[PDB]
């Protein structure tokens, strides 16, 4: 197999979904900090140039009326990321892509509290992507993750699926934004809550052909300023373990994270169209779209009757292992510390990645 970049356009072929259907039928969300005035062109170039049917958006002013949503420069790069691959993956087609904009003028993380909220209260989006996070600690410090598990929790009982980025520094999210420390691991707000799925993030190797060769853990090692960049995974300080997490022995009895994974790596990264120009972008922000995608194809599928997936997932995954490409390969740290990848789920990567075609006929059968 192999590493190279990829047009999000062949996520389904990569990912077995190339025979589901399109997510035609779904309305998915995407949380954004600031406007997406130019993300909006950017897909337009992707559409076009892909020889896809146009993307029916809205834009949505989550707090107050004047509010700054503003484009953030290095923001647009993340919605681009973002909504790229949640079209290609999805097979072309969402019904509606719904941005929901954070007030950047708002107090603490306010803003991004009431993205959150703006999404659950309209319920109109079955799917969110949440392409970012930051140390569980700090949110837990200033009130912030308290209030915001609160509205994930409702958007679990009213069956929407909010997928969450694990992180990009491995095991070392609180220190500094992961810089290495050793044995002293730590993980993502809001992907350690119980009620979001948080995906992270493999290295894709494909076969010269195109087709699924496997996957290894996405890390790729320090940066010039000495920063990990590797996928997040453990286990919250904070979160009980949901009870569907039991299946995985020996494990303390809190959220362990992430629950599933897919390509994040840069260097078999995503080429997306960013301010009309083409880069090459990964991080667990990528593997989250791309779940985003996928999933909304099942509920496309699925009448959009399925709920909020995570004891299904746990369930039917340990009990049908043919469901997943499971990661066995590489670490989330450095220096011989971090977390490692081995049959099973395992902290790095979860369960790993779906084969959405099995899955499709795992639910037809059971149901999910
Ligand atoms: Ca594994």
């Amino acid at each position: 197999g192999t590493a190279k970049g990829h047009n999000p356009t062949e996520f389904p072929t990569i990912y077995d979904a190339s025979s589901a259907p399109t997510a035609a039928n779904t309305t998915v969300g995407i949380i954004t900090i600031g406007g997406v005035s130019q993300t909006l062109q950017d897909l337009q170039q992707f559409t076009s140039a892909n020889g896809l049917a146009s993307v029916n958006t809205q834009t949505i002013q989550t707090g107050s009326s004047n509010g700054d949503y503003s484009d953030d420069q290095q923001g647009q790069g993340e919605w681009d990321l973002d909504s790229q691959s949640i079209v290609g993956s999805a097979g072309g087609a969402v019904q509606q892509l719904l941005f929901y904009m954070a007030d950047q003028s708002a107090s603490g993380n306010t803003g991004l509290t009431q993205a959150f909220n703006q999404a659950v209260s309209d319920n109109v989006a079955k799917v969110i992507n949440v392409s970012l996070g930051w140390c569980e600690a700090d949110a837990n410090a200033d009130g912030t993750l308290q209030a915001e598990d609160r509205i994930f929790a409702t958007a679990a009982a009213q069956g929407q699926t909010f997928s969450v980025s694990s992180g990009d520094e491995g095991v070392y999210e609180c220190n500094n934004r992961g810089y290495p420390d050793g044995s002293t691991y730590s993980v993502s707000w809001p992907a350690s809550s119980p009620n979001v799925i948080a995906v992270g993030g493999t290295t894709l190797y494909t076969t010269s052909a195109g087709a699924y060769s496997n996957e290894t853990v996405w890390n790729e090692g320090l940066d010039s300023n000495g920063k990990l960049w590797a996928t997040g995974g453990g286990y919250s300080v904070y979160e009980s373990k949901p009870s569907w997490q039991s299946v995985v022995s020996g494990t303390p009895g809190r959220r362990l994270l992430p629950d599933i994974s897919f390509d994040a790596a840069q260097g078999t990264g995503a080429l997306i169209y960013n301010y009309g120009q083409l880069q090459q972008i990964g991080g667990t922000s990528l593997a989250s779209p791309i779940f985003v995608g996928l999933w909304a194809r099942l509920q496309s599928a699925n009448s959009n009757s399925l709920g909020f997936p995570a004891a299904s997932f746990y369930s039917a995954i340990s009990s049908t292992p043919s469901l997943v490409h499971d990661v066995k390969s590489g670490n989330n740290g450095y220096g011989g510390y971090g977390y490692n990848a081995g049959t099973g789920w395992d902290y790095p990567t979860g369960w790993g990645s779906l084969d959405i075609a099995k899955l499709s006929a795992y639910i037809r059968s059971n149901g999910f």
